[PDB]
């Protein structure tokens, strides 16, 4: 039993050059390194050696088109660098970032082989730029190429097409591209909990709300867990592992769980406005090691507390190490809201899924 760890100094290199104090700092992977060396963490991990995605391997889930225009910044003069950011939302780019958003990629790919090969049991990839916002044919809030979906593809393609990978989504915010690429795919089952407010929080779509089920043969394998008007914690999440998350996920029986792990519901965060604890993260995490015998993959996206994503993401390698959970805090009653939306979904995957009724 023995937990991977991946993290390269180099991914660093992607900044902002109008605005140094962009949430989504380069920092941000430092940290979290950082903590894991102050717990002793580290040590117990077997280091995964980063490396960039190759373009063929980037073409699993991104357009001919986007790949070259990415590819291009990377020779680019600043104007031009802020003139093609500005085409997108929410996207800042520098000379650096093309090379990074390949590592990140390359960074999990590398850790699923080891997964997958049983080199390892589990594994955690302290990343950046983040993944899951991006789209088949554009970049969109702080990621340039979906890490997790781009991983997901490359598990399939070193062993069998249909391999069943499940993608658990708890960064605050809903992973639109990852929501579309297996949108029509019953192999890849994606469950995404994230603050919806009726589409006012970004990426502010209704794609992301409970109807949404999927399409086609992969009708019944995109579930959404929208949370309106409250500040869900602990116990929200804790009660939508508990009666659609866990359950599901045992119903599709995945032979391997892709975690995009954002931390930006944490408490603390400055643009969640969640309060989930990195005690709250580690029972997550620990539930879902029952899945895929164990073959867990924690992938990370956002959150901007580096205090915060600090914690909580080595709370969840620690749980990967084989630790024992620590206890939650006292658990409040469920917000109303909270209630109605797990109802929502229940309701919205009944038909599909025979554990839910
Ligand atoms: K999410
Ligand atoms: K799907
Ligand atoms: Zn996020």
């Amino acid at each position: 039993p023995i937990t991977g760890l991946v993290y390269d100094q180099r991914m660093m290199l992607h900044h902002n050059m109008w605005d140094s104090h962009h949430p989504e700092l380069p920092q941000r992977i430092s940290r979290i390194f950082s903590r894991h060396e102050e717990l002793r963490l580290l040590s117990r991990c077997h280091r995964i050696p980063a490396r960039l995605a190759t373009e063929e391997e980037l073409a699993l889930c991104h357009s001919s088109k986007h790949i070259s225009i990415i590819k291009s910044s990377e020779h680019m003069k600043p104007r031009d660098l802020n003139r093609l950011g500005d085409e997108y939302n929410s996207i800042f780019i520098s000379n650096e970032s093309y090379t990074c958003a390949l590592l990140a990629a390359g960074s999990c790919f590398n850790s699923a082989q080891a997964i997958l090969t049983g080199q390892v049991r589990n594994a955690v990839a302290i990343v950046r730029p983040p993944g899951h916002h991006a789209e088949k044919d554009t970049a969109c809030g702080f990621c340039f190429f979906n890490t997790a979906a781009l991983t997901a593809r490359y598990a399939q393609s070193i062993t069998r097409e249909s391999l069943r990978v499940l993608i658990v989504d708890w960064d605050v915010h809903h992973g639109n591209g990852t929501q579309h690429i297996f949108e029509e795919d019953d192999s890849v089952l994606y469950i995404s909990l994230h603050r919806y407010e009726d589409g006012a929080f970004f990426p502010n779509s209704e794609d992301a709300n409970y109807d949404k089920v999927g399409l086609g043969k992969g009708r019944g394998y995109n579930v959404n867990i929208p949370w309106n008007g409250g500040k869900m914690g602990d116990p929200e999440y804790m009660a939508a592992f508990h009666h659609l998350v866990m359950p599901i996920a045992r119903e599709f029986a995945p032979e391997l769980v892709l975690v995009s792990a954002g931390f930006d519901a944490a408490r603390g965060d400055p643009l969640g406005g969640f309060q989930v604890t990195p005690e709250g993260y580690a029972h997550l995490t620990h539930q879902l090691m029952s899945l895929a015998a164990g073959r867990v993959l924690i992938i990370l996206e956002g959150g901007y507390n580096l205090t915060s994503i600090s914690e909580s993401m080595s709370m969840c390698t620690s749980m990967l190490l084989g630790d024992s959970p620590p206890s939650l805090d006292h658990l409040t009653p469920l917000k109303t809201s909270a209630t109605v939306s797990i109802n929502n979904v229940l309701r919205a995957h009944a038909p599909f899924w025979s554990s839910l009724r």
